């Protein structure tokens, strides 16, 4: 049975902001539109911000076109895979949550180099 | 098909600290357990953190038991159908939002109630 709202649609998330996703339903699903895998939740570092800023990926500066606050440190996201794995072997990937991350995360990198950068 | 994470689990949020729900899978689910029917998504206002407080719901003092912080106003939650419903009739209701409150809030109050107050 599909949990339902008092609307009548699909029950959807409490979340707080910043909503995450891709499809902002709070879940580092991926799909069709996106190509870039934002399949891996990690908690914000300032460093990486940093880092992948550098590589062509700002994820750092705000942009209110959809309401979008940028990221501070702490903050949990859905990362590209491509994007994380470049800050693994740059000695910088930030904490992953395992159980919010997609499988096909391990398409792109190992379950023993995500478990190695959990959150515990 | 039930969407799956690194684990082998199904894929769970990647919400923001606090964390929502009685059974804090982010959602205002309901079930067993509860008996409170923590059924109402709504956005925290002072105002109403004080108003419950002196119902006999304080949801302000933190309690790291369960590692709680507290309710900051402007942070969601889900709150007790009656504890809202209390709210209303005194004039102090949280703003809501509908797509994320149980079907069931209505078997305590009216949509149009609901909808009165929701967030736009």
């Amino acid at each position: 049975m599909t949990t339902m709202n008092v609307l009548g649609t699909p029950l959807e998330c409490c979340c707080q902001n910043p909503l995450t996703g891709f499809y902002r339903d709070g879940f580092c699903r991926t799909g069709a539109g996106d190509v870039g895998a934002h399949v891996v939740c990690a908690q914000m570092t300032a460093e990486f911000l940093t880092f992948t800023r550098s590589r062509g990926n700002d994820l750092s500066t705000p942009v209110p076109a959809y309401q979008f606050p940028g990221l501070k440190p702490g903050d949990r996201w859905c990362l590209c895979a491509s994007r994380w794995r470049e800050a693994l072997e740059a000695g910088v990937a930030p904490p992953v949550i395992l159980e919010a991350t997609h499988a096909s995360a391990l398409e792109y990198v190992s379950l023993e180099d995500l478990k190695a950068h959990a959150l515990g």
